[PDB]
RNA sequence: GCGGAUUUAGCUCAGUUGGGAGAGCGCCAGACUGAAGAUCUGGAGGUCCUGUGUUCGAUCCACAGAAUUCGCACCA
């Protein structure tokens, strides 16, 4: 049976989520007036084209953004982000944004007990207390749409506006092959293969399941299948005949440490069902994109071609050649490069679609491009440190923390990592090696002060231009860098530097302590008295 | 700057107390060289620092007036 656009009441526990399940299985039935629903053990589930009251699934834990997974992004395409009527913003509700906007997964935030504020208001008539938790429009965003928590009304309004998100995102059913399915919540221990309670959103499951674990990926057997129906069954039998739109308890033994991000499935086709179990073990991610500075040398060719009897001889070969192909008598040898980019890792799946949004906007070289060459959401590794000492980068982590191996690896690379690092996006620590200093090149900047000595429009053994001496005391006063002379605050002349005129001594650089006479530019408008002149690139 | 101070072929030098500018590298072939070409030779290049105290010879040193290397003034 085709899945209705699932939501599930992702938020804090008893923010208005787990309290609506539990009077939910109750109200709903006698508040609608109508049918339509599509009841299976996993929560309450009621279509959504019903012209009256409609809900789907809980997670009865907190979070399920990650959880509800399938093959175009999320299973609960529409999400809801539960608020409490009562009370305003809870963690995990504003996690259930990120983690599905970015992944353009659609949203209502049905902030929940929706009875209880706004007297029990529609889609539209809430907004004030379900802003709370941020909400924008329709779209791949969060459009603020309604299902109360202790009255099966207000989810009447939920399906007007819930639909209209729903529309951009939708992975379907069948009750045939193998099953697709992602779960609901799933209970992490270590050492016990603890049940997993799913929504199975497509295929047919009789009693076998594939999860991800927090240990390692496995493939379960299931002791047995437990499952309320849509109904349809691809097999009548005493549990088995699982479809597509279908919660599912999948109660196995060889389960691990299976986390509310997993999904929970069954391959026994692999002719339809492959391409739906590669899919839905995505709606973390987004992505990236940089650019970096290399050097190159056409001299180390034709310089080589020139004179010499045998390079003439040489020679006379090389001009042939070049006119067949320029690449044909190349002989240059150029080489070596570096900038800085840097490695991103990262934990929370919202965060790093966050980051990616950002940092795949930065790709321009102004005069540098610098962010990260390689992103993932995992865990400081042995690659992380080996990039850092390469290029000269740093390991930039969110929250991700460094193992016994990494770290040592570090040592011996001489980098160390930078993680948790407050704020924890790395997307400013990107941009800062971006750009800085770095499209400053015609931008002010004491960065070659000197004081002005004299100035020579006057003889000094020779009478010239106003050639200005000038100690130089920080940086360079070269005809390289751009000049604004300032007699203690007030410019004399500011322009660029294209004079090393002088007598005493002509100098390409006056650095250090050397003083040498230069015009400032050329010329100079006002000279004699004058203190600091700040050499600006 | 000033100078000490060369002064003086393009520059450099000599011609010089005061009787031609000695010749040359940057012009130049021979020469040379392995050939090439400068050599050597001698000529192209002779503003005579500038112009002059000075001049039968001032062409020189020297000065009319000014420039400069840097000790020195400057150098702080």
């Amino acid at each position: 049976i085709p899945r209705s656009p699932v939501v599930t009441i992702m938020g804090h526990v008893d923010h208005g989520k787990t309290t609506l399940l539990d009077k939910l299985r109750k109200t709903q039935v006698a508040a609608m007036e109508a049918g339509g629903i599509t009841q299976h053990i996993g929560a309450f589930l009621v279509s959504l084209p019903s012209g009256e009251k409609i809900t789907f699934l809980d997670t009865p834990g907190h979070a399920a953004f990650s959880a509800m997974r399938a093959r175009g992004t999320q299973v609960t395409d529409i999400v809801i982000l539960v608020v409490a009527a009562d009370d305003g913003v809870m963690k995990q509700t504003v996690e259930s944004i990120q983690h599905a906007k970015d992944a353009h997964v659609p949203i209502v935030l049905a902030i929940n007990k929706c009875d209880k504020a706004e007297a029990d208001p529609e889609k539209v008539k809430k907004e004030l207390l379900a802003y709370d938790v941020v909400c924008e429009d329709y779209g791949g965003d969060v459009q603020a749409v309604h299902v109360s928590a202790l009255t099966g009304e207000n989810m009447m309004a939920l399906a007007e506006a819930t639909i209209a998100l729903a529309e951009m995102l939708e992975l379907k059913a069948d009750p045939t092959g193998a099953v697709e399915g992602t779960v609901i919540e799933s209970f992490t221990d270590k050492g016990r293969g603890p049940v997993t309670t799913a929504i199975i959103q497509r295929g047919t499951l009789r009693k076998g399941s594939i999860l991800v674990a927090g240990k390692s990926w496995a493939k379960v057997r299931l002791m047995f299948d437990e499952n309320g129906r849509a109904v349809n069954e691809a097999y009548p039998s005493m549990p088995v005949g699982i479809i597509g739109w279908r919660d599912l308890p999948s109660a196995g033994d060889e389960i691990l440490e299976v986390e509310s991000e997993p999904r929970a499935r069954e391959v026994v086709d692999w002719r339809k069902y492959e391409q739906e179990q590669e899919k839905n073990k995505e709606d973390l991610k987004l992505i990236e994109e940089k650019r970096k500075e290399h050097q190159e040398a056409h001299r180390k060719d034709r310089e080589k071609y020139g004179t010499v009897h045998w390079k003439e001889r040489s020679y006379i070969k090389y001009r042939e050649k070049r006119q067949q192909q320029p690449l044909k008598p190349k002989e240059k040898l150029e080489r070596d490069s570096n900038v800085l980019p840097v490695i991103v890792k990262g934990d929370v799946d919202g965060s790093v679609e966050a980051i990616l949004n950002v940092m795949d906007t930065y790709d321009a070289s102004h005069e540098c491009e610098l962010d990260l060459v390689h992103f993932g959401v995992g865990d400081i590794s042995e690659n992380d440190v080996n990039l850092a000492e390469t290029f000269h980068g740093v390991i930039y982590g969110f929250n991700v923390n460094a193992g016994n191996v990494i770290q040592q690896l570090a040592a011996k690379k001489g980098v160390k990592i930078k993680l948790h690092k407050i704020i924890y996006r790395l997307i400013e620590d990107l941009q800062e090696e971006l750009s800085s200093r770095l499209p400053c090149i015609v931008e002010e900047h004491p960065i070659g002060e000197a004081s002005i000595l004299a100035t020579f429009s006057i003889t000094e053994g020779k009478k010239k231009v106003p050639v200005a001496g000038c100690r130089v005391q920080k940086g360079q006063i070269e005809k390289q860098k751009k000049f604004k002379l300032i007699r203690n605050g007030h410019v004399i002349w500011k322009g660029s530097l294209i004079s090393l005129k002088h007598h005493k001594d002509d100098t390409s650089v006056v650095k250090t302590g050397m003083d040498c006479g230069l015009s400032l530019d050329e010329e100079k408008i006002e000279f004699k008295v004058g203190d600091a002149i700040i050499c600006y690139e």
